[PDB]
């Protein structure tokens, strides 16, 4: 399942595009005033946000200039570590039933085979009474 | 399934080490700079943020100096704490919820055996009957 994930990871990350674009969109809606140079165009603030969120080498000027600044960016970082562990929390517990119910898999087969096994078993001897 | 949970407690507690190794980099990469006694190499914050959540008396003796020394730290103590807890949390959610689910597909379960039981009841009794015509 090779596709199994494709349709799966195309919807999450679809999510991620969603909860990632709607933080640019606040982002820039309320720092792209006095911030232009990279909380101006919307991607521009995403790729910030996602620069944040990626920590390579921005806060804490924005963080001076304007205070409580804090009351987006640490939500905003929950969020997508909330949805982050939670796609693979559920992956996780949801994978677990599916190894519970393997053990049925196996069972089945057997009266899957066994089943076609008398059915051939039957229609031999049938068909050797003509 | 002694094995249902092995590969299951493994990605588990596999994300646990994600998780909190990601927040023992946070950790590090910002106070390991005057904290280095206990905030020093990647790991050694890494108790400590564990040493933190598992409450054991001295991370009281840690947070509150850190706190002092640097102010704002509550803004990864607090969200770093939340996370493992509502990880932790959505774990044990998932598992009863999903759990609920199996429960629920058991009165099937049990309706599956007498179809399967019965069908080669009567395999048998065909057979039985044909096999007696020779």
């Amino acid at each position: 399942g090779f596709i199994t994930a494709l349709p799966g990871m195309a919807s999450v990350f679809l999510l991620m595009t969603i909860i990632f674009y709607i933080g640019a969109v606040i982002a820039t809606k309320l720092f792209a005033a006095s911030f232009p140079d990279w909380f101006g165009d919307l991607g521009l603030s995403a790729y910030t946000l996602f620069q944040i969120m990626t920590l390579d080498d921005i806060v804490r000027p924005v963080m001076q200039v304007y205070p409580y600044a804090w009351l987006f960016f640490v939500p905003f970082i929950m969020i997508t570590t909330f949805a982050v562990v939670n796609l693979l929390v559920g992956l996780i517990v949801n994978s677990m039933q599916d190894a519970h119910h393997a053990e049925d898999g196996e069972r089945t087969d057997a009266y899957r085979d066994e089943v076609l096994a008398r059915l051939e078993q039957i229609d031999q001897r049938l068909n050797a009474l003509g």
